[PDB]
């Protein structure tokens, strides 16, 4: 139930880049990597980690819904995006680090901790400080269990109310048009070698769902964008995406 | 509160058609259209009416969540999408009719009535067939009020639970990328004089929504593909939309 298709690494090489895709196929629970080893490599989530602490602070009660605001702390930050005002949605989609430290902080430890042995996540290994093991903590996560916790959150599996999980999902959403919905987030590592960028999510067909999960090595943040373009190359290849 | 901008009117006329935009600016409570009188003219809802029968659906358990199938009957129609299964994203991506119409009959004419009312949809009135009075029955209802409509379905307002509103509020996903989300529903009304196509919805900005509903003259099938055309380019002439 997983295979090993080498031919995607031309899509990685082309940009003299390294660096693992996981697809899976939901409905016929079947796997594909270029690299089976990397896909189950396990990484610090980055902030990949903004769905689970989500779901969190959501069911919790730290987030009221998606509309709550969460102002600005007026500290000048090098990501214009940042310094503003936020809701759950904006502050995913900018991936607004301090307002997801100010959930983080407000969840605590003992909370985080036994919320992420719940989702099953990774290593379940929160050490560091509570508002950035995910960044520079001792959390692993891996693209396979990337994968995993993801298609749990998608059936709404997940230990926390429906209701936190469909939040999210909305949330999640990045694309869509007539021929596809992806529901993903983006990661970037930095803090601690190795360097790399994430993108985890899934892809919404009429009669299919194909998660999905990539990482790879990130010296500069030039090549961020790479993260969703070397992604649609496989998704074009494989024939998901026209 | 109102303005008529007769201007926008060359957005139908050079298309040598007729018909009405409505624009609501919720941040600033505004609204604007093409003409007023089209604007609160009554027209049959057709598929933009399976907007509220989703809820009525969902919230009465005719329909467990959008991922139950609805088994195609089996009985070739003329319109390929609808010889397939379907659960409610996807029968509403295609406006399949025989999957809402079997929604009405389970529905029933009294709790369909009364939660019209509920929602303050429309003249409220279901007289006709139970399976079809959307199509060639008595219901109506014009542009501004199924702004009014979708404003409530927007605030979790519409009398129904608030899971029954974001499922309908994700089966209405209709486009979405780095700048806006549009939820929406298409109609098109032919059994009845005037045949009209329907578009209404609202866009998702990062600080603002703008709901919109137009109908526009559709002697035939060939100039479908404006009621979206010229919407969005009245939400670019306007700079809603880049
Ligand atoms: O991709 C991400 O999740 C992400 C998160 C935080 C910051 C950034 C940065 N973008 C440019 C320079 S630092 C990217
Ligand atoms: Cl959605």
């Amino acid at each position: 139930e997983w295979q090993e298709n080498k031919s995607w690494n031309a899509h990685f090489t082309e940009h003299k880049s390294q660096g693992v895709v996981v697809l899976w196929n939901e409905n016929k629970q079947q796997g594909f990597t270029n690299n089976l080893k990397r896909a189950n490599q396990a990484f610090l989530p980055a902030s990949t980690f903004k769905i689970p602490n989500s779901l969190i602070a959501l069911d919790l009660g730290v987030v009221k819904d998606e509309h709550q605001v969460f102002k600005w702390d007026g500290q000048t930050r090098d990501i214009a995006t940042w310094n503003r005002d936020h809701n759950l949605i904006t502050a995913m989609k900018y991936s607004v680090v301090p307002v997801y430290q100010e959930f983080a902080r407000q969840i605590g430890e003992a909370r985080m901790s036994k919320m992420l042995h719940a989702f099953d996540y990774g290593n379940e290994d929160i050490s560091g400080n509570v508002d950035s093991f995910w960044l520079d903590g001792g959390i692993r996560i891996s693209a396979t269990e990337q994968i995993s916790f993801l298609r749990k959150l998608y059936h709404n599996k997940l230990h926390v109310s429906e209701r936190s999980q469909r939040i999210v999902k909305q949330a999640m959403l990045t694309e869509a048009n007539g021929d596809y919905i992806i529901r993903a987030k983006t990661g970037y590592s930095t803090r601690i070698e190795p360097k790399i960028g994430w993108w985890v999510g899934w892809v919404e067909l009429d009669d299919n769902v194909w998660f999905f999960a990539m990482n790879m090595d990130m010296p500069t943040s030039d090549g961020l964008g790479l993260r969703q373009a070397i992604t649609k190359e496989v998704l074009k290849q494989e024939k998901i995406i026209p």
